């Protein structure tokens, strides 16, 4: 019955003292593998020996891959005892969180096999793009009652909708604001799809200002726009609040149904 | 029996499988024509013995217009089994999706009439703008769509007072404006006209920031304008909302009366 | 009783048809009065017989003149109509309502007097932004139940308090932002009250992005700010909502009991 | 029963009209401190015998030193009161609105005893910026503000939750647009924290537009980012207007439990 006792130790940390160690050090180790990831490309001054300066990831090349390899060893040892405790090892390995903690660690490993082409490119920033997904974990240290996350898949066919009416809306308005605004002098509206940029950009009230309008058909449909992005950034709210009151009353209730 | 019967497979897709197919087939070439109006905007880049990349639509003009012209003739096609299988001729035209395919399918008819005018400036323009309502018909494959578009029928009053108030506030926050900063050096604030594209970009809370005051009374009144636009992004939740929700009560009622 | 009927005509104007007539025409004018008032501003191109272009109220100085003293001699004639015929002439005066119109007809009267010294500035300006106010009669005219007004003044203390506690967070973080960017190079921040501007924009969801933050220190303020923005702007919404259903559901329970 | 007289009349100036009067006086040098570092900051404008404009902190140091000083000693003088009236002196320190007396009174001491070094620098910053929460004594004069305390504690834990996710999401995003906007000419995004900036600008729907991707990558990713801040606009008012709509109901059972 070993495996039961590892997996209540997983699956329950707060039920052991040994559970709940082992948690608040792999989650210390993730937290120190995010700020690795973060600090690594600040860039160190005082240019040691080069024309420009080196990030903290160029400059102590040595230093951060012992942190990232230690963190990978943690992880790893932690997703194989995972494994090995599971009862029903493919039904564990088929969970979103099995995923993303394998996505989240072979990275490393893709990277290690392809030392020898060491200068490839887009491939590379992928992989440290990928590495990103450790961060998600949090969620498995920080699990506490997801109430705003049942409220939002409450939310889930109003959100599709929503997304959906808003691919609808965003292709509409930015074929209007090409044709509206093709012919400027200079013009950014080069195409229907550089137009999408400007149109997801008004219709969310950023308004980062690159591309504005500069015909009066342009303005007079960016302003349509704008309205447009306003009813967007408003209708979740109500929507928000009346389930969040009504999923919280329920754990309540189902909370006086326990006791 | 069977004008009625073809005009319920219209209606009602689902029930015969040649319907869906129908269905299908006629909604996949309303995605294909969308998408192939958004494509033929991009510019080819490279362009073959052409100092200028044209876009993908003057590069491949034969192909963009034998597919359009695909796609127009089923839509062409589709509307004429509408119009032969509908009882009521005259209302089935005055149904709004009816006019929805009708000012979607003529634009490909007005431009090839207009061969002859082929140096024409702006009104090809327009006319591939009114392509864009093929997205509209995707009305006819949403109940989402349908259902949002009976609520806004149902906030037509109340919407309508909301955007009278809002040009009320408009001009009068464009008059302030003007009048604060005409005087400024080289001010965009050229007009009252010219300021209602600053009163409505700060309603909406975009701030693209290309017209910003740039004095004391402008800043001021800039503002005001500010913290109403910041209660405009609330104002017409309530009417939106409400109605949308008593649609949905209305609608459940109806569904329970089915059972 | 010739007050009675006249007041009756004025205050109910659907109750006559000459009483409809005279508030049909009296709200084309005051459209007519606010569309000229915008359009005088206009500048007419072709220049003629000057270095630049002209606006409509210069280029056709005469012709707004006239128009303006119409729909001021309406205006007027319509108040003095108003004030022979109110049953309490001084309860009638102090009416905000009233006030709101002698603002609006005296500067016309103010600029007659002062026609001698016709190259006035800042009192010239301030009486053509005063000129605004002919647009507050279309509430006179659009006086549809206001159900947005009544929970509007619902809100009344709450609105009250969310402005004085913008108050206090604009100089909280105006102060913040000033002493963490006064000294950076070219720095717009060049007081407290300059830093207002900056503070208020940010809080708004604005970013017009004239005044940014260009320090580290700066920069995490700035995001504070931010973040107080997003609740300031998010506030009101459920509050208006819960205030409009509550309003609209009284108004429906008190046309019930009428009935 | 002389010192508990004197802290009832503190806690409850209402009742003893000397303790009214008194009230007003510390509420109105409160304001008049406040307007006072305000002001100094501004440039004075024009200064004599100075090519460049002195703040009116600096044209008029010794005014200012005056004012500053006369409000310092009746807060330090108010505040020995309270604490000599008050029955529990380390309960009565302990209570937050001591808290923010003494960190609003010692900035003005600690300039004093550091009059030998007057030549620092970023040190009276910081003291400076202390100054600010001489606001914050407004607490006192509002139960507008108590309330609002009371409900920002409230959602102590919740928001925490909050901030947490948005952090979380902050990173992720800086990590992917600092990866897609790292090699794009003379780019901004130097590093993830650097792209801390513009995630957290573009979630809160402020758009400054200093930091905009030049990327289709960076423009798909900052698309993202705005949806995600669309939905920031709305996730934290549930938790907010559930717990003050709580106090709010509590309130009033206790005012009608006063009845
Ligand atoms: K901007
Ligand atoms: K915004
Ligand atoms: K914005
Ligand atoms: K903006």
């Amino acid at each position: 019955t070993a495996r039961q006792r590892v997996w209540r130790a997983f699956e329950n940390p707060h039920t052991s003292t040994m559970a709940l160690v082992f948690y608040y050090v792999t989650g210390f180790f993730i937290a120190v593998s995010v700020i690795a990831n973060v600090v690594e490309t600040v860039p160190c001054g005082s240019s040691p020996g080069h024309i420009k300066e080196l990030p903290c990831g160029e400059r102590y090349a040595v230093a951060f891959f012992c942190l990232d390899t230690a963190c990978v060893m943690i992880f790893t040892v932690e997703y194989l005892l995972r494994l090995a405790a599971a009862p029903s090892r493919y039904r564990f390995v088929r969970s979103v969180m099995s995923i993303i903690d394998v996505v989240a660690i072979l990275p490393y490993y893709i990277g290690l096999v392809m030392t020898d082409n060491e200068d490839v490119s887009g491939a590379f920033v992928t992989l440290r793009v990928f590495r990103v997904f450790r961060i998600f974990k949090f969620s498995r240290h920080s699990q506490g009652l997801r109430i705003l996350g049942y409220t939002l898949k409450s939310c889930a066919s109003e959100l599709g909708f929503l997304l959906f009416s808003l691919t609808m809306a965003i292709i509409i308005f930015a074929t209007v604001m090409f044709y509206a605004e093709k012919g400027s002098s200079a013009s950014k509206f080069t195409s229907i799809p550089a137009a999408f940029w400007y149109t997801i950009v008004t219709m969310t009230t950023l308004g980062y200002g690159d591309m504005v309008p500069k015909t009066i058909a342009g303005k007079i449909f960016g302003s349509i726009c704008s309205l447009s992005g306003v009813l967007v950034i408003a209708l979740p709210v109500p929507v928000i609040v009346s389930n969040f009151s009504r999923i919280y009353h329920q754990n309540q209730r189902a909370d006086k149904r326990r006791a």
